[PDB]
């Protein structure tokens, strides 16, 4: 039996990856560019609409149309649930990791107080799991999804402890079904990684929420994405598997009819996903 729908909300603060980014990763990166930063690359690209990781709005801004509230997306593509990014040239400039966006957002502050109705919406991990499998990370991946539960639960605890209250905490996607993955021969390495981050977090982050009396939802994308792609014709999916937009090993063209693909690229969904996943975070609140 459901519970009663949590109280309405007017703003949202967002921190997170590619999987919400709203136009950071290109903002920053053109910052980068123009101050001759070694090994800055123009993201998220051309075949990406208006500097969102998809051909549409992330999540997260679907989440804020259907609440009826403004949005202040911090989230920034490649970011990881510490201080850095996947992109690690990012550093010299800029920590854009979750642990960063805190710091700056409580930085931003100008010793106002933290809003305390404002929705503080975390989706990170993802980024974690690429650089670690991209670039041979040493540890086994129960100490990299310990690590991930850890920086997250961190970041719940040090928004709090400024004054947040109300928070909405994303799992780990089903990295295991990601193109790239899938390519890479890696499906069971994500299995393992995202069910160690999605059994610890919901219970790392139920202690936080009681001894400080938080408002904090868990938003089980795993459920939502098992669900879509259970019965995709219900949802107008034709194509699970292959990325609409090709980048790897090249861009190819982009197919015809985006809005039955579930992948715009080789890890991000569709606006069409972002749609139903923002309409589908939505479900605990009241507009
Ligand atoms: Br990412
Ligand atoms: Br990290
Ligand atoms: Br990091
Ligand atoms: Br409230
Ligand atoms: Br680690
Ligand atoms: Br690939
Ligand atoms: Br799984
Ligand atoms: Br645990």
């Amino acid at each position: 039996h459901t519970s009663p729908l949590l109280a309405p909300v007017r703003q949202i603060h967002a921190f997170g990856d590619s999987y919400s980014d709203n136009g950071e990763s290109q903002r920053l990166t053109r910052e980068m560019l123009a101050k001759g930063i070694a090994g800055a690359q123009a993201l998220p690209g051309e075949v990406y609409w208006q500097g969102r990781w998809s051909n549409g709005p992330t999540a997260v801004e679907v989440l804020a149309r259907q609440l009826g509230a403004q949005l202040a997306d911090h989230a920034v593509g490649g970011a990881k649930s510490g201080a850095d990014n996947y992109y690690g040239w990012m550093s010299a400039y800029r920590h854009t990791g979750l642990a960063g966006q805190v710091d700056a957002y409580l930085a931003t502050l100008d010793g106002k107080p933290v809003d305390g109705q404002a929705l503080h919406f975390i989706f990170v991990s993802a980024a974690d799991f690429f650089e670690h499998e991209d670039f041979a990370g040493e540890q086994p991946l129960e100490q990299l999804a310990g690590s991930s539960v850890a920086n997250i639960r961190a970041a719940v605890q040090r928004l709090g402890e400024a004054g947040a209250r109300r928070f909405l905490v994303v799992s780990s996607t089903d990295l295991s079904v990601v193109p790239a993955v899938v390519a890479g021969n890696r499906v069971e390495r994500a299995q393992r990684y995202l069910q160690a981050v999605n059994a610890s977090l919901p219970i790392q982050l139920a202690a936080l929420r009681k001894t400080r009396g938080l408002e904090l939802s868990w938003f089980d994308h795993l459920t939502f994405s098992r669900h879509l792609r259970r019965n995709p014709a219900r949802y107008g999916l034709v194509e699970l598997d292959a990325p609409c937009q090709p980048t790897q090993p090249s861009v190819r063209p982009a197919c015809a009819n985006p809005d039955q693909y579930y992948f715009w690229d080789e890890w991000h969904p569709t606006r069409r996903v972002h749609q139903l996943a923002g309409e589908a975070m939505a479900a605990r609140y009241a507009r």
